[PDB]
């Protein structure tokens, strides 16, 4: 019984494809053998221990039932990206919602307050040294490789 959610679309058809994909069998119940199948079939993660630990962290499990198609409904979210990506992307993030881990010179000085360091001439000053890009080059993985990497500091 809905009451006024629009919700994401993309999402919520994806968990319907892979739940119907292993569960056409159409039983009507699901086991925490089927939840591995997709992620098992596609290859989304690595070990049964992401997908588990997620699934644990939601409350508890058991045997087989029906309930646990919340693997999916969940699946699209902690599979969703996060500071789990990066730390950086974390604190921008927060302010730019566009923050997709890369951004260029505009956005990087723009989201970077929200981190609250100051990116000034002398983070970009570095930047140039280990990623070797100028100021006028946008962020990418790399950038905060050589950020988190550099481990620097000066209000202390
Ligand atoms: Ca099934
Ligand atoms: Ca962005």
């Amino acid at each position: 019984m809905s009451m006024e959610i629009e919700a994401p679309n993309a999402n919520t058809q994806k968990i319907r494809d892979c739940f119907n994909f292993y569960d056409r069998d159409y039983d009507g119940k699901i086991d925490v053998k089927q939840l591995g199948t997709l992620i098992r079939s596609l290859g989304c993660a690595p070990t049964e221990d992401e997908v588990n630990s997620y699934i644990k962290e939601f409350a508890i499990e058991g045997e087989t039932f029906q309930i646990e198609q919340f693997e999916l409904i969940m699946e699209r979210e902690q599979s969703k990206p996060d500071t789990r990506e990066i730390k950086l992307r974390k604190a921008f993030e927060v302010f730019d919602q566009d923050k997709d881990g890369k951004i260029k010179a505009s956005d990087l000085a723009h989201n970077l307050t929200t981190v609250g360091d100051k990116m000034t001439k002398e983070e970009v000053e570095k930047v140039f040294s280990i990623l070797g890009i100028t100021m006028e080059s946008d962020i990418d993985l790399a950038t905060f490789l050589k950020l988190v990497a550099l481990h620097h500091h000066h209000h202390h």
